[PDB]
């Protein structure tokens, strides 16, 4: 069971910078084994290179509440009723940083929140046919009564409003499509599948 | 409760295509309302434009099984032990096509699967800080005993292997990180939250 081939079965011949700006787009040139027993020819794929992220689900296990952050995401505009989204605390991981240190820093900058205990949720590839981006989600213990107001770093044009909802309310917003970004959907579905055990662990 | 601002509260000044090849990278230039009042100055964001996708979770409600498709995703290479991933049937939506039309066509091309009934799962933004991509997931009724072999369009260098596993095994592979692409994580978490009702609905 499981996948068929490993890194022994693919060679990346070269990568070519197609675009270099804030982010990059790279042409990967590679060959790989085929399920029928042969080797492919040279394949090329355009890959959006934008680094990787840490994501924090801020969960108050005493109150059974979730902290959401609201901010504009212009890329949502063309397919959404509004480009302002309800999301998880999150940010890019820079060289030498840990997932958990980024999560804590962003929780303070984006929601004014201190974080207590943490546990991993899941680490996922956002859209691996066209981007390398991986996002690593943690759940962090918070006191949701301390989560309120307008945050974000103005010098980076980051304008963020905190919302506090019950867990059940956040999950219903997923089921209704009011929360519809991957990081939040994955985190809140995970929470709906693990909240009993997590609340026990964090309130004993 | 809910979001604060709408499309009336943002002005997209211009979009500039910075790169065009198979996909595009666009620079959005815009200004938007601020939570504390007033308007931002001009902000620019680089946005990866690659269209939008339909995703099909193939679920056999008689057997409580899912059909997975395996193929290489070279963008996974740098952060994964292998770039061959276990994934949902999925494909790009072309002009005029519906999510359902694409899901049914791809199920045949990628897994040799006829699909009976379908239902919506969720529609999500893959990573809206840097890409506009939206993926719309359906669950599709299949006979997993018909699922086997190698598929994909060899003329597009699409080499795909079918795997059939129990729902429980697929979900445990999500928990373990062996399935870690957003579309499959979201779909299989949804299935874990809804399978009892879905099996009752589809075996009446
Ligand atoms: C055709 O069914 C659209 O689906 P897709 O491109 O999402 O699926 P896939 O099978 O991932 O892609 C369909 C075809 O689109 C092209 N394609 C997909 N992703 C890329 C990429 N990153 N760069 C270049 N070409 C790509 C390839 O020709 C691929 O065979
Ligand atoms: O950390 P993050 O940039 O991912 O979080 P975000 O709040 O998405 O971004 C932090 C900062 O990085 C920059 N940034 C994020 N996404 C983009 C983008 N698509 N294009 C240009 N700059 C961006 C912005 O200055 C933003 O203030
Ligand atoms: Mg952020
Ligand atoms: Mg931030
Ligand atoms: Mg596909
Ligand atoms: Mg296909």
């Amino acid at each position: 069971q499981g996948i068929t081939f490993s890194k022994n079965d693919v060679e990346i011949i070269a990568r070519e910078t197609l675009y270099r700006g804030f982010f990059s787009l790279d042409l990967y040139r590679f060959r790989h084994r085929l399920f029928n027993g042969g080797m492919s020819g040279e394949i090329t794929r355009e890959i959006f290179e934008r680094g990787h992220a840490a994501v924090l689900l801020p969960f108050d296990p005493v109150r059974d509440e979730v902290v959401l952050v609201e901010q504009i995401r212009i890329a949502a505009y063309d397919t959404s009723e509004s480009p302002w989204l309800l999301e998880m605390v999150a940010g890019m991981i820079e060289a030498g940083e840990t997932v958990e240190d980024v999560a804590r820093r962003e929780a303070l900058e984006e929601a004014g929140l201190e974080v207590g205990r943490t546990k991993p949720i899941l680490s996922y590839l956002a859209s691996p046919g066209g981007t390398s981006e991986r996002l690593s989600i943690l759940v962090g213990e918070v006191d949701a009564s301390t989560a309120k107001g307008i945050h974000g770093l103005a010098e980076e044009n980051e304008d963020i409003r905190v919302h506090v909802v019950s867990r059940e309310q956040a999950y219903q917003w997923v089921e209704e499509g009011k929360i519809d970004n991957a990081a939040s959907v994955i985190a809140l579905q995970w929470l709906q599948l693990h909240y009993h055990n997590l609340r026990n662990e964090w309130t004993k």
